[PDB]
C-alpha cells in the first residue's frame, strides 16, 4: 500500500502546515516552510500541492518578497517533481472578511474580496493550476435579519460571473469548484452542500466554467450521505475537484486523516470513484490533530494515503468477486441500470402488466436480499 | 388571529387524520371520514384541503368504490367552499414500494409506480389540483451496495420526463413540487435537501414544469437553515408549494404544529414569504401528538394558522418600524442589495479603492451592528 | 467467524421478528412463532433469546392461552438448549401507554404499568432470566407544559423503588437495568444517555439491585461516544446487560446489524467488553431491514454474530502485537493508569517538579503519537 | 425589563472580553482590560463577573505583576459594587494541556494541572467566590487507542477528591461545579453531558461538595432537551451553577446570546428556574459575535438580560392564568405529582381496579390535552 506519485495525492499546504490552534487552544506546532512540506510530502509518495495565497505568500506582502517566495516555492517544485493542480484564495481569516467576502454587505469588501482572488487566479496559472476553488466559509449569518439571503445570492452569482469573464478575457484553461460547507465559522453557511452548490451553478452565465468541490467532513457535518452526494455531483458532471477526509457525525468540522472518521462511507466512496473513472486528484484536506508533533503530521499524512489505497483494494476486490456479482443480480442491481420505459409513455399507458394485470403481492414478496449484499461488503472491507 | 379562507391556509387529509400510529406504538385514534375532515378544518377557517390518492380512495377499491368516495368528497367541498389545490400519490405504504417507487430496483414495480402517479394526476386535475406534489420517501438505501445512485438518478430523470410529457399530453395546467426529506424511512433519501432537488430539476426535458415543496422539518432533519433554503428556491424562481409544520432539531420526522420546534426559524419563514409575496397555499404538513383525543386534533390544527397569522403580524411589524429601517441600514442591508460592479469587470480591474488603495484596516474595524438588529426583531417577535 | 452458543450471543424475538411496520409503511412480512424463532436462531449458533411480555404471550390472552404460548416456547427451548436471560415489558406500543407507563400523567396508568411489569418479572423468573430490562420508551414529552419533570422522577423512582421492593420480597434473584434512549417515540425521552441513568440509579433506594442497558444506537442518537459510555458504566459497575446493533448518526433509530453503521466503533467496543472481560450476553436489538424476506432475516442475524467475532479476532490482535504495545508506552497509555498523586496532598504542594520548576514548553513539545497508534489500529481493523 | 443587580445576572470575564478568534479568523477586535469590563457590565445592571486565572492574571506573570493585577480589578469591583460569585481555571488553551489537564496522559502534566487549580482556589476565595467550576475542555480524544477511558476517570476522579481534600484543608466554603460538554475541542470529551457528570459525582469521596454547571448550548449539541437536564440536576440537588447562552442546534459551540437560538427553550428553562426558587447566579457564557465591535459587545450583553426578564414575566404569566391552571389540571399535571402508591406495594398487587378490573381501552381514549395547553404557552410566550 504504498503509494507514488501516479496515484495523484495531493495536499494543502495549509494540512500538514496546521499549527494546531483550535476555538480553545494555542498553537502546539510550529509554522512550516512551504518548501520543507514539499520536501516531506514528496518524499511520502504524494503528487502534489495545492494553497492559498496566503499560505504561499504571507498576507501583506511586498512584491520583492512575493517574488522570492514563490521562487523558493517554484524550486521545491522543481527539485521534487510535485505539481500544484489546484489553489484557493484566503477570504476568511482577515477581520475585514467577518461578514463574507463575495457577500459581504460591505460593498467595498465585496470588490476587494473579487480583486484578491483575481490576482491569485493569475498565479495559478503561472504555478500550471487547473481547478480554482471557492470556499465561501464566510458568507452566511447567525442572525436572521443580517443577511437577505436573495440579495446575497444575487452578489454571489455576479462574483462568480465576473471571475468566469476574467478567465475568458484571458484565455486560462482554469475551472472553478465550489466547496460547500454547511455551517462552521457562521452560524449557517451559504451553498450548504453539494446540491445547493449543484443548483446555484446552473445560475451562473458559463455553467460549464464551475463544478464542484465536495468534502467527506463538510456533508457529514449535515448528517448526508457523502457518497450519495457524490454520485449526484458525478451524475451532473460537475465533479471538478474532491477533499478528502475523515469526520464522526453531526459536530464541529474535525479533518480527521482520510479513512478514520466513517470508515464504511470511505469504503463505499471509494468504490465510487474508481468505478466511475474520477480522473481528478485525490486531494486530501485534514489537520493532523494538535497532540501530534511533526513526526506524527507525517505520519498522519502518510495514512491518508494508505487508508486510501487499502479501501481501493478492497473495494475492487468486492466488485470483481463472483459471488459478489452474483449477489448484486439478486437484488437486482442489473434492473435498476436498465430504462423504465423505453417504450415509450403511450406503451406504458396501455401495458396491462403496469397496473391492471401487475400482481403487487407477488412482487411485494420478493425479498431485495441487500443484507447478504452488505455482508459480503463487510467481509471485504475487512478481508474477511 | 382568526384565519378566513382568504389566507390560504390548507392541510392534508393525512394531517388531522392522523390515527397515532408510529414505530413502537399502534394507533390512539379511530380514522376520520374525509367528509368529516372537510367540514371540521372549513369551520377553523381553512381554505381547502390536500389528498394522495390512498387517503381518498381505498387501496384497492373497485370503480363503483371509487366514484362513491369522489362524489362523497365532492360534496362535502361543495358544502364548506374548500378547495383541492393540491395532490400527491401514495409510493411508500404498500410493501411493493420497500425498495422505492420510481427508482426502485425492479423494472416491474417502477412502472406501476408511473401507472399509479399518472391515474392520480387525472383525478388530481378533475379536482381542480394547481400542483402535484412527489415525495420519494422510499428511494434510497440502507446499505451501500443496494442502489447505485448514479442509475437511481437515471430513473428518477426518466420517471419525472414521462410525468412531464404525460401532463403536456393532455394539456394539463398542473405543475410538480418535489419534496426532499434528507432520511426517513429509507436510511439515506435520494434528493435530501432542497439544494440536490432544485439542481436535479436543471436536468429535467421541461424544468419549468418542476419546482419543490420544502418542508420546514425536512430540513431541519439535516440541522440545515429552512428560511435560507427557502430563499434559494425563491431566488431560483421554483417554490411551487411549501410544507409549514414544526421540528426539535436532528432526529425522526416530527411534523409537529407549525410555530412549535424552532420558534425564531418560523418567524424568519413568515418574513420572506410575506416580504416575497409568496402567493402559493400556506400548507400545513403536521400531525396532532397521538397523546391527543379529537378534540385536541382541531386544537392543533387551529394553532397551525394562529402561530402564522401572530407571526405574520410579528414581521410585519417588524419591517415597518422606523428604528428597525435605521438598524438595517446600519447594518448595511441596503449595500447587500446594490451591485457589486455594475461599473464592470475592467472597471473594477483598474479601480485603485478596490485593491491598492483599500483600507481593510479601516473597514474590519467597522462593526457590523448585527445584534442591536436581531435584539430589534427579538422584541418584535415577543412583543416587547 | 462460526458462532457457536458459548459466545453468550442472544436475539430479542422482537428482532427477527420484525415485520417492517414503520411510520410510512405496512408490513412486509408475516409474523413469526417464537417457536420457529427460537429453533432458527439455535441453528445459526445463537445461545438465548430475550421477549416481551407481549411477544410471548399476545397481549389480552386468557390463562389457558397464556399456559399454552409458555408451553410452546418452553419446549422449543428444551428442544434447543437456547436460554432466556433477560426479559422485559411492553409499556409502549399499548395506546393506554401513549403519555407514559411509570410516569404516565394519569395515575391509574402508572398501577396498571407497575401491575404489568410485576406479572412478567414472575414469568422471567420462571424461565431463568437474570435480568429484567426497562426501556421507557414513552416516558417524555413533545411540549414543555405537559410533563413536569422533577415530578415524572420522583414517579419513576417509586416505580422503581416498588419493583425492587417486590423482587425482594419473593427472594428472586433477577437484577434490573435501565435501557436510555434520547427521543423516539417521545420528542425527548427521560433518562436519555447511559449518564442519566447511571445518576437516577444512584438515587434509588436499593442501587445495587440496578444497572442500566446501554445501546449502541441510542447513544448514538445523541452523537455520544458508545464505547466512552460503556467505559463509564463499567467504571460504576453499572453494565447489566447491553444491547448491540448499528446507527448511521443523529437520525430516527436504525437499528441496523451489529457491525453496520459505525464500524470503528464497534471495533472499539468490542475492544473495551473483551478487555473488560464484560461476562453478560452479547444481544442483539437489531431490525432486519424490511426489504429483506425471510432468507435475510436469517442472514442479518448471522451477520450480526459474524461481525462481532470477526472484531474479537482485530481487537485481540492489536493488543497483542508488540509493536502496538510499544505504541501505547510511546503514547504514554502507561502512565495514564498511574496514579497521580499517590504521594498525597501534601507531597504534592510541595512538590516544586509539579509546579514552580515545571518545564511547561519540554511537555507541550512532546508529541502523543496518537496518530501511529490510531494507524496501527485501523491496520489490524482492516487485516492490511 | 431593565436589569439590576438584584436579579443576579453575572458574566465571564472571557464572554464580553472574546476578541473574536476563532478556527478559522484572527481577532476582530482589542482585549479589554478586566477593569473596563467590571466598568461596564454594572452600568448595564450586572451584579458580577467570574473569571478563569489567565483572564485576570496573564499566564506567566511575576509576583508583582499578579499583585498589581488582582489590585487593579479588586477597585473595579469596589468602585461598582459588583460581586465574583464564581472562579475557575484555565486548563485547555496552553498546549501543555493538548492532552488533557486532569487526566492527560502525562503524569507530570496532571500534577501541574493540580497545582495550577489549587492556586486559584486561593485567588477565589480571596475575591469571595462561593463556586469554583472546572471545565474539562481537553479531557478525550480523537482516537479510540489514546485515551483509556476508565484509567481516565480513575485520575479524574482523583484529581477532584484532592481539590476536595484541599478545600476541607483549609476550611474554604467553597464548592465545585463540573461543567458538562459533549465535544469541541476534543472529538469526544469526558463526562459530556450533565447525566454523565451527576454519575461521576457520586463515586467522589466527599459527594456533598460537587454538583454540576450545565450550559444550554451544550446539552443542545448533543441534541438534548435543557430543561429536562436543569429538572435532573435539580431533582438530585445538585445545581450549582448555570451557564445561559443560546445555540441553534447540533453543531460547533456557537455561545450566543441568551434568547438566541432555541427560544421555546430558553423559556421552558426560565418558567423552571423560576417556579424551582433556583438562587445561584444568572450567569451568561456567551460570545458576542465577531462581526461586532465594543458597541456590539454590550449590546449583545444587554440583550442576555433583556431577554432572561422578558421570559421571566411571560412564564409567570403563564403560570398565573387561571385558564392555564385549568389547562394543567385537564392534562393531570396535578396527577403526576400525587404519589402512585402510597398505599405501598401490597395494596397495589390487591388492588383489581390497577390490573384485572382496569378499563384499558377507557383509559386509553382519554386525551391528554397538551396541544391546548401548549398553545397557551406559546400565546403566553408570544403576548397574544
Ligand atoms: O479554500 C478551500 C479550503 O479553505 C479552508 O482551509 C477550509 O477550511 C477548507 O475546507 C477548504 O477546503
Ligand atoms: O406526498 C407528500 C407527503 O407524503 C407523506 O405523507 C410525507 O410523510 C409527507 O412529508 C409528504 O408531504
Ligand atoms: O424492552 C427493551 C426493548 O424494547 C423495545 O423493543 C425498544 O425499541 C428496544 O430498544 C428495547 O431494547
Ligand atoms: O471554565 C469554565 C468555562 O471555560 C471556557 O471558557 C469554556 O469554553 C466555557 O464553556 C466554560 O464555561
Ligand atoms: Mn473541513
Ligand atoms: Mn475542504
Ligand atoms: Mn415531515
Ligand atoms: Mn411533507
Ligand atoms: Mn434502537
Ligand atoms: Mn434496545
Ligand atoms: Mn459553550
Ligand atoms: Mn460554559
Amino acid at each position: 500500500y504504498q503509494p507514488t506519485p501516479e496515484d495523484r495525492f495531493t495536499f494543502g499546504l495549509w494540512t500538514v502546515g496546521w499549527q494546531g490552534r483550535d476555538p480553545f487552544g494555542d498553537a502546539t506546532r510550529r509554522a512550516l516552510d512551504p518548501v520543507e512540506s514539499v520536501r516531506r510530502l514528496a518524499e511520502l509518495g504524494a503528487h502534489g500541492v495545492t494553497f492559498h495565497d496566503d499560505d504561499l505568500i504571507p498576507f501583506g506582502s511586498s512584491d520583492s518578497e512575493r517574488e522570492e517566495h514563490v521562487k523558493r516555492f517554484r524550486q521545491a517544485l522543481d527539485d521534487t517533481g510535485m505539481k500544484v493542480p489546484m489553489a484557493t484564495t484566503n477570504l476568511f481569516t482577515h477581520p475585514v472578511f467577518k461578514d463574507g467576502g463575495f457577500t459581504a454587505n460591505d460593498r467595498d469588501v465585496r470588490r476587494y474580496a473579487l480583486r484578491k482572488t483575481i490576482r491569485n487566479i493569475d498565479l495559478a496559472v503561472e504555478l500550471g493550476a487547473e481547478t480554482y476553488v471557492a470556499w465561501g466559509g464566510r458568507e452566511g449569518a447567525e442572525s436572521g435579519g443580517a443577511k437577505d439571503v436573495r440579495d446575497a445570492l444575487d452578489r454571489m452569482k455576479e462574483a462568480f460571473d465576473l471571475l468566469g469573464e476574467y478567465v475568458t478575457s484571458q484565455g486560462y484553461d482554469i475551472r472553478f469548484a465550489i466547496e460547500p460547507k454547511p455551517n462552521e465559522p457562521r452560524g449557517d453557511i451559504l451553498l450548504p452542500t453539494v446540491g445547493h452548490a449543484l443548483a446555484f451553478i446552473e445560475r451562473l452565465e458559463r455553467p460549464e466554467l464551475y463544478g464542484v468541490n465536495p468534502e467527506v467532513g463538510h456533508e457529514q457535518m449535515a448528517g448526508l450521505n457523502f457518497p450519495h452526494g457524490i454520485a449526484q455531483a458525478l451524475w451532473a458532471g460537475k465533479l471538478f475537484h474532491i477533499d478528502l477526509n475523515g469526520q464522526n457525525g453531526i459536530k464541529y468540522d474535525q479533518d480527521l486523516r482520510f479513512g478514520a472518521g466513517d470508515l464504511r462511507a470511505a469504503f463505499w466512496l471509494v468504490d465510487l470513484l474508481e468505478s466511475a473513472g474520477y480522473s481528478g486528484p485525490r486531494h486530501f484536506d485534514f489537520k493532523p490533530p494538535r497532540t501530534e508533533d511533526f513526526d506524527g503530521v507525517w505520519a498522519s499524512a502518510a495514512g491518508c494515503m494508505r487508508n486510501y489505497l487499502i479501501l481501493k483494494e478492497r473495494a475492487a476486490a468486492f466488485r470483481a468477486d463472483p459471488e459478489v456479482q452474483e449477489a448484486l443480480r439478486a437484488s437486482r442491481l442489473d434492473e435498476l441500470a436498465r430504462p423504465t420505459a423505453a417504450d415509450g409513455l403511450q406503451a406504458l399507458l396501455d401495458d396491462r402488466s403496469a397496473f391492471e394485470e401487475f400482481d403487487v403481492d407477488a412482487a411485494a414478496a420478493r425479498g431485495m436480499a441487500f443484507e447478504r449484499l452488505d455482508q459480503l461488503a463487510m467481509d471485504h472491507l475487512l478481508g474477511a
